[PDB]
Formats: structure tokens, sequence, C-alpha cells
């Protein structure tokens, strides 16, 4: 059913932290989250403020717009405070269809799967980082 009033089932984290360290997660986290709206907005913005020490966050580099399928864009203030390594933080989100898009060609298994679960009026919404799954969320409607 349409609705306005969404609900999340299930969320899971794919992307690794190995190449992503404090200063990454620093970085990345900050301005990636200061772009966003979340209830937890606050916190992650007072946390990489306290970490970093400035608050400068939320700088939009690239932008790429998906109508279809979903959207994309990198955004990062450490090149705007350290100003000597920049670095843009892709971040994109989307269903199945940006999933595979950039997962894949085609797959008769995932489409399938996917619309059969779908059947229950579950929403796939997942976010990558940097062309690669950072995490995907399972909404419940």
């Amino acid at each position: 059913a349409g609705h306005m009033v969404p609900r999340v089932m299930r969320v899971l984290l794919l992307g690794d932290v190995a190449t992503l360290p404090l200063r990454k997660v620093l970085a990345v986290v900050g301005t990636a989250a200061a772009s966003s709206e979340h209830p937890l907005g606050v916190a992650v913005t007072k946390y990489c403020k306290e970490e970093l020490g400035t608050e400068t966050l939320g700088y939009c580099t690239d932008f790429q717009a998906v109508p279809g399928c979903g959207i994309g864009c990198k955004v990062s203030n450490v090149e705007g405070i350290l100003a000597a390594v920049p670095q843009t933080f892709s971040v994109l989100i989307g269903n199945r269809e940006w999933l595979r898009r950039n997962g894949l060609t085609i797959s008769s298994d995932v489409s399938d799967a996917m619309t059969d679960h779908e059947m229950k009026g579950q929403t796939a919404i997942l976010v990558a980082i940097d062309g690669v799954l950072c995490g995907m969320i399972a909404i419940a409607d």
C-alpha cells in the first residue's frame, strides 16, 4: 500500500571499515551525515564536530540524479578543512533497480527473489559509498 509513513524492518552493513579508519570514518560520516536529515543528525554532527574540532561539514562536490532508480552525490568537508588532501565521498541510495544497475547486468534470480519477498509489502532501499554498497535497509510496509 502506498503511504507516507514507512517503517524500517531490518538494517545491515556491507562495506567494511578496514580501509576506512578513524580518519576516513570521521570525514565520511562527518560530511555524509551533515548532508542528511536523519533523526541522528545532531548526534553524528556533534560527534564528528568534537572529534575534528571544526563545525564545517556538509560540502557538496559531485552531483548525480537518477529519476527511476535513486540518487547519488559526493560530499566531503575534509578538503575545505585540511585544504591539501581532498576526498569526494560518493554516496548513492536506491532500490534493487540501482543496486543492480551498478551491481551487475541482469539476474532473473535476483529480480525474482526481490519481487518474491516484495509481495509482503517490503521495500528495498540500500546505500552505496565510494562505489561500494556500504549498507542496506529493508522497510516493511
